[PDB]
């Protein structure tokens, strides 16, 4: 996808609890690849589902991102998770 947008839509809507991949609300769901996978979510869709719906103290993303920005940010996630978010 469009990694350009994924960064932009991430630092707009994603940093203030995830910054550097990490998690300020709940400290073992980070968004680091052995975590995602320990927890079945490293996948494109296991993202985007949740970042539409929302899931305990993540807030629901449907209806205030559009389907590609949602898209984006998944696939920017996944990208930054396989590098180690250097
Ligand atoms: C704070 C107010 C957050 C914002 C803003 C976003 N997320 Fe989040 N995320 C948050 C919590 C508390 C949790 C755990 C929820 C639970 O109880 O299970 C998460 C989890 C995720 C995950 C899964 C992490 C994992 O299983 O290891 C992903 C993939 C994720 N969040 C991504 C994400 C994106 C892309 C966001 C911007 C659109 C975003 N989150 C916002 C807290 C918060």
């Amino acid at each position: 996808a469009d990694l350009a947008n994924g960064a932009k839509v991430f630092s707009g809507n994603c940093a203030a609890c995830h910054m550097g991949g990490g998690n300020v609300v709940m400290a073992n769901k980070t968004l680091k690849k052995e975590a995602l996978e320990q927890f079945g979510m490293y996948s494109e869709d296991a993202i985007i589902y949740q970042v539409q719906h929302g899931k305990n103290a993540m807030p629901a993303f449907a209806g205030r991102l559009t389907d590609e920005q949602i898209q984006d940010v998944a696939a920017y996630v996944l990208d930054q998770a396989a590098k180690g978010w250097a």
